[PDB]
């Protein structure tokens, strides 16, 4: 309905994408994630025009954001529980870089079991003017 519900579902249209990727559960089980992780979300973010494609672990920690200090750290707003469940959402909250609207997905494994969290964010303020 509104504008900025239709670019909540976009957003979490490609978060689902993102984390169907086969490269993204594979690279889980590498020994630094963020290898393979931080080019392929920076190509998907530029792709998107998203203020962001974070994936994280089950403990929340980065392995890709767009600012590169940010991974290894713990992600920011509150809105993980419903993700690591196995659920989908869609979440408006206050990340690192401010108010977003988010579409957040879970990351399974081949057999179905839920291994982090892909974040794929809007920020309030691109949306209207302030």
């Amino acid at each position: 309905s509104t504008l900025k519900e239709q670019i909540g579902m976009r957003a979490l249209n490609v978060a689902e994408t993102v984390a169907s990727t086969s490269l993204v559960r594979e690279a889980f089980r590498d020994s630094n994630p963020s290898v393979r992780l931080q080019p392929f979300a920076e190509r998907i973010r530029q792709k998107t025009g998203a203020e962001y494609v974070v994936i994280g672990n089950r403990q929340g920690i980065r392995y890709a954001h767009p600012l590169t200090e940010r991974i290894g750290k713990s992600m920011i707003g509150g809105d993980n529980k419903e993700v690591l469940k196995g659920k989908s959402i869609i979440s408006e909250a206050v990340g690192s870089l401010g108010p977003a609207i988010r579409g957040k997905a879970p990351i399974f494994d081949e057999n179905g079991s839920v291994i982090g969290i892909v974040s794929v964010g809007f920020l309030l303020e691109d949306i209207q003017r302030t």
